[PDB]
């Protein structure tokens, strides 16, 4: 919500935040993130801005006072986590088709992988 429509970024600094790590539901393989040239972590467009416009209404976040992070690559559906501005887990996304995983207590829940 800063340019004008479909956006897709972090929203916040992650730099020096209190992030959630342990918390995702998807691994956080430094591999497939270092492997950022991958198409896997194009979501498409204003799609994470779509998960985003949720994540506010659920009451995950407010505007683009997220903090959303590279985590994943499966079958190219790169997965994202998106943060609260103080690092808090609020889930991991699919870039690739704008879906969106929670967490509970240690299990998959829209998870397969």
């Amino acid at each position: 919500g800063h340019m004008s429509r479909s956006e897709v970024n972090m929203g916040l600094s992650s730099a020096g935040v209190a992030v959630q790590r342990s918390a995702s539901r998807v691994a956080y393989n430094q591999s497939a993130i270092d492997d950022s040239n991958n198409s896997a972590w194009d979501f498409a467009d204003g799609v994470l801005e779509q998960i985003l416009a949720t994540s506010r209404s659920r009451g995950y976040i407010t505007g683009d006072q997220y903090i959303l992070e590279r985590v994943n690559i499966v079958n190219g559906n790169g997965y994202y986590n998106l943060y609260k501005p103080d690092g808090t887990y609020l889930f991991t996304l699919n870039c690739k088709t704008g879906y969106f995983v929670g967490n509970g207590a240690g299990h998959a829940d829209d998870l397969d992988y």
